[PDB]
């Protein structure tokens, strides 16, 4: 029952400190709590640290850590989600569901056909929100560490990233599953998931390239942000923790 | 590709037919399509009705049936969501992916403790707007069969219902994981996915009577709409089509 608020900066050390202004607001003038209550404060590095608000001003609100303790609510299999920006694909849906379900990174893609805009700051605006998207979904799932959104990359540039992981894309013509694929390498993997339209064809062309792995998902067409929720909760009750307590 | 088009009615030996009114204006007003188009029928038998419009007009699109072929795009698990409705939570996007990875059947509930009204004539209208979403997601994803979206029901009437399916609900304590799970049996299975509110103990303990069987989804909290289709997800991959290879 204890509300979770995320902080911007390492709690660790920390004693009496004020609570990022957004977080500060949240607290006081959204969940209304005042001074003496209690919340479970978290900055990122798996750790929770358990806390009381100790001055509610109109300004800010303080509050005095009461301790540091490990929580470790992350899957032990490490995907990194790519996905191609569009215009009704629902991203915030994605992210949230995304965090929900796991994934550890988010690179936000653009390519030739998808259908967004091209302004840097604009999307770097979407950005912003998307963490914030992120951060939230962690304070209400549990997750103790926030997946970072990176910053818009070209989906051939982000094909031609080397993480050691295992690089897949969905495709109809595939015949490995997520079910049958052999192993999943030390550096996780990295699922690819096209835009609203779908992977074009030159977006199928980098990937073969880059080495990409084609897998099958069921005998139906998946929208984009179904796509990406299955093939995640598929990748972690496969080889992730969807199957532990 | 050819546009997809749900027909109300069996097109069964059938040699021309008029498209309903939501597919008529779609074809006509939204596509815009001429005589002479392309069309792919299907009726919820399984099969598809390749067929060639005859006539469009603003207020009616007559169409030719040139054959009927099975297009199987179904799971071989049949899976039947009991979804508790609420305030904080979204049915028609749960409706619209359950729809797209393969559940079967969808019944909506109303929870002691969900926060929501009784209005009849209201959540009759809902379950309807719920349908035609059904009918759009098979026209999208493929699918020949079109899951019924059936009137709502109390949680505890519908733990009641008995069809020899496999009774499973998420708990954090539970001995159990779909992974996990021995098999499957011949009425496939009944997944109970409940609201923010929670069961009374009244619910629970008629999931327990029920025989329902527990089962653990990861280490997360997850938000009602993320659990039912991470949910679904899971068991289409482990005993669906999800994880099929070729």
């Amino acid at each position: 029952r204890i509300p979770r608020i995320y902080h911007p900066i390492s709690l660790e050390n920390q004693t009496q400190c004020y609570l990022s202004e957004d977080a500060a607001n949240h607290v006081a003038r959204v969940l209304r709590m005042t001074e003496g209550e209690q919340l479970e404060l978290f900055d990122g590095s798996n750790h929770i640290y358990p806390a009381k608000i100790i001055e509610s001003n109109k300004k800010s609100v303080k509050v005095e850590i009461l301790g540091r303790e490990l929580a470790d609510k992350e899957s032990h299999l490490k995907i990194h989600l790519g996905q191609v920006i569009s215009r009704g694909e629902r991203m915030e849906f994605t992210i949230q569901k995304s965090v929900e379900l796991g994934v550890n990174v988010i690179t936000p893609l653009w390519s030739e056909r998808c259908g967004v805009k091209l302004d840097a700051e604009r999307m770097d605006k979407k950005i912003q929100q998307w963490q914030k998207i992120a951060i939230a979904a962690c304070e209400q799932c549990g997750r103790n560490i926030v997946p970072e959104i990176r910053p818009l990359m070209k989906l051939q540039d982000w094909c031609a990233e080397n993480d050691g992981a295992l690089k897949l894309n969905l495709h109809p013509r595939a015949h490995y599953s997520i079910k049958t694929l052999p192993t999943i390498p030390a550096g996780g993997v990295r699922l690819l998931i096209g835009s609203e339209g779908g992977l074009s064809a030159q977006e199928i062309a980098q990937t073969e390239q880059q080495g990409f792995t084609e897998i099958l998902l069921g005998k139906r067409v998946l929208r984009t942000e179904t796509a990406s929720l299955a093939a995640i909760s598929a990748l972690q009750i496969c080889f992730g923790d969807l199957g532990e307590a």
